[PDB]
């Protein structure tokens, strides 16, 4: 952290933050969501971190270079340390990059590696290479050399994602799948696992072998897992939080902007909210259904009646305002909602349903006050705009995302943030091979598209590239969008370094400090 002059420390450098649920693991080859990167973040550092601003800037790697933007060099810091005081090397990221590789891993960020195009990355995930063919290689124990397979300019983006974070191999392999818990656990982040209770709390306190612990000012940081943004907001309030999960509750909002403005934070953020459509399950495998489900949802009514937060009606799965992005807006957008209502009806009769035979399905959504209230929203809407009925049902944070790769489901909740500031972060979890692709959407057209934008190195065909990926997505109705993000939380008036210049919230609590109060 860097405490501005004059500014007067608390005596006791502690920091409670609500983490929204408990998460799905702390090794970072097993994880997928923000609530799990929240946590990842503090304890495993990759080659790159973002800054307080966001930017990508020095982690493991004090310095980079890149030949061709295919060749990519990074040069280690001497002093880079795990918590049991062993020195992080080159083989320590090569070892970790493998493991991701590896199908046996299971990843659901497996493809990460695919969208930084790294040499042979494709026949690793099928089985046909083994994971040591991956292109990295410690060229000694502080460099490490990654090959591309093709020009990459943006690569050095992707490496703050907790997924290319490196884990420590002798406790892997000793301890398997208990390697995680406090007495096995090694890290080398800012901080240490201190204690883990399920559906409790997590604990974790500063890591003195970090390379940078002079500058941390937090001693101990709790991740709590409360997915009632209400009850997060009472435990602020009270004096317990210092910081909330931003997710905000309805039932309140309105009422903190009025009663707390000034710990308010609303701030840009690149995530979008949908409902994400099983595309491989009949009747969602009829582009009729997708089209009449995503036009019959009234944006308006949700972002600015039911939600009202700052958030801004979305028709596309890229935010507009991603580095790179130059969206067209589809003509849907722009008709009235009537408009798109006769649409939708006239293609769930095309479709054949009628009202004696209607369309009924579940809407699933990860325990949560404001899911749950935008899913009872969309169902009144759906049911009176469309006629169409829906079971709502909710599933533990954990569960949910395993619902969804399982492809066990009808249509689901959810939201998608960027993990580095560019349009492919988006683009690629729709490609047909992909392990983020929870839609189950498979489109050839679609994965043309992303393929051409590194054949051309121009930006502007890049850019149209992907509005044309986007009109693809949009012309299948692989989704429903339904708003861009705004980043809202609250933060106590003592909470220092928090900037909320970050698009992609990606906090780390070294960066943090408590003011006297
Ligand atoms: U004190
Ligand atoms: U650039
Ligand atoms: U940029
Ligand atoms: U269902
Ligand atoms: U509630
Ligand atoms: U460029
Ligand atoms: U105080
Ligand atoms: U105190």
């Amino acid at each position: 952290a860097d405490v501005p002059a004059g500014v007067q420390l608390a005596d006791k450098q502690t920091l409670v933050r609500n983490n929204g649920s408990e998460v799905q693991s702390l090794d970072p080859h097993k994880i997928e969501g923000v609530p799990e990167s929240n946590v990842s973040r503090d304890l495993f550092e990759g080659l790159l971190i973002s800054d307080v601003e966001g930017h990508p800037s020095p982690g493991v790697a004090e310095k980079w270079e890149n030949k061709d933007f295919k060749v990519w060099t990074f040069h280690l810091r001497e002093n880079a340390k795990w918590s049991d005081g062993t020195p992080v090397t080159a083989h320590d990221f090569v070892y970790s990059w493998q493991r991701l590789a590896d199908p046996n891993t299971a990843s659901p960020y497996a493809s990460y590696l695919q969208y930084g195009h790294i040499a042979n990355i494709d026949d690793i995930i099928a089985g046909k290479k083994p994971a040591t063919d991956l292109g990295v290689k410690a060229l000694d124990d502080h460099t490490f050399e990654v090959t591309l397979s093709e020009p990459v300019p943006y690569f050095y983006k992707l490496l703050v994602h907790p997924s290319v974070s490196p884990v420590p191999k002798s406790a892997v392999e000793k301890f398997g799948d208990k390697w995680t818990q406090p007495a096995n656990i090694v890290t080398n982040g800012a901080y240490k696992l201190k204690n883990w209770v399920v559906n409790e709390r997590i604990v974790l306190e500063r890591n003195p072998q970090y390379w940078d612990n002079a500058k941390t000012v937090i001693n101990q940081v709790t991740y709590l897992p409360i997915s009632s943004e209400v009850t997060d907001v009472n435990r602020y309030r009270s004096g317990e939080i210092d910081m909330t999960y931003n997710n905000m509750p309805i039932e309140l909002f309105q009422k903190l902007k009025k009663e707390i403005p000034n710990e308010v934070r609303v701030d840009p953020y690149l995530c979008t909210y949908y409902y994400e459509i099983n595309n491989q399950k009949a009747p969602f495998n009829d582009v009729r259904v997708r089209t009449a489900l995503k036009l019959a949802l009234d944006r308006d009514i949700i972002v600015n009646k039911v939600k009202n937060q700052g958030d801004l009606p979305a028709y596309s799965y890229t935010p507009p305002y991603t580095d790179g992005a130059k969206l067209v807006e589809p003509e849907w957008f722009k008709w009235s909602q009537q408009k798109r209502n006769e649409e939708a009806k006239k293609l769930l009769a095309e479709a054949g349903f009628t009202a004696d035979k209607p369309l009924t399905f579940d809407l699933l959504y990860n325990t949560s006050d404001l899911h749950k209230k935008l899913a009872i929203a969309v169902a009144s809407i759906w049911k009176k705009n469309l006629g169409v009925n829906v079971n709502l049902e909710n599933q533990e944070w954990k569960t949910f995302l395993d619902t969804r790769h399982q492809g066990t489901f009808d249509v689901a909740r959810a939201g998608w943030c960027a993990d580095y500031n560019e349009p492919t972060s988006f683009l690629n979890t729709m490609l047909s091979d992909s392990s983020n692709n929870t839609a189950h959407y498979k489109s050839p057209a679609f994965d043309k598209l992303i393929a051409d934008t590194l054949k051309v190195a121009d930006d502007t065909q890049r850019s149209e590239l992907y509005a044309k990926a986007e009109q693809q997505l949009d012309k299948d109705s692989a989704i429903v969008p339904v708003y861009y993000y705004v980043n809202a939380r609250l933060v106590k008036p003592w909470v220092g370094g928090y900037t909320g210049k970050d698009p992609l919230d990606n906090i780390y609590v070294k960066n943090l400090y408590i003011i006297k109060h």
